[PDB]
């Protein structure tokens, strides 16, 4: 599924991810938007093996199961299939363990380089929020 702007912003508020951490909903728009363009079946392969999943492109390195990373880690304790559903409810709660984990947003490469300290505040205008 690919995600209207305002339409994801509204999924992400409802799953509580809006001020999640001190991170306010535009910066979750803004990481889907540049991660993964909104679509949730987004797939991006690693150098190290690993693969990025779903709208915010959680790596199997860590975070889920894929079944072609040896040696990797479950934290999220789920298959990587499930963060490419039309559903978001895995990439949400996976993701509130992710940004809970010590480095904050930092963790994604696309929002340390082009939403952090920009007008996040832009992805939610004109939105029914
Ligand atoms: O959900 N369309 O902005
Ligand atoms: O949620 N406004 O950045
Ligand atoms: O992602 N474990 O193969
Ligand atoms: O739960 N909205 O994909």
């Amino acid at each position: 599924k690919v995600f209207g702007r305002c339409e994801l912003a509204a999924a992400m508020k409802r799953h509580g991810l809006d001020n999640y951490r001190g991170y306010s909903l535009g910066n979750w728009v803004c990481a889907a938007k540049f991660e993964s363009n909104f679509n949730t079946q987004a797939t991006n392969r690693n150098t190290d093996g690993s693969t990025d999943y779903g709208i915010l492109q959680i790596n199997s390195r860590w975070w889920c199961n894929d079944g072609r990373t040896p040696g990797s880690r479950n934290l999220c304790n789920i298959p990587c299939s499930a963060l490419l559903s039309s559903d978001i409810t895995a990439s949400v709660n996976c993701a509130k363990k992710i940004v809970s984990d010590g480095n904050g947003m930092n963790a994604w490469v696309a929002w340390r380089n082009r939403c952090k300290g920009t007008d996040v505040q832009a992805w939610i205008r004109g939105c029914r929020l």
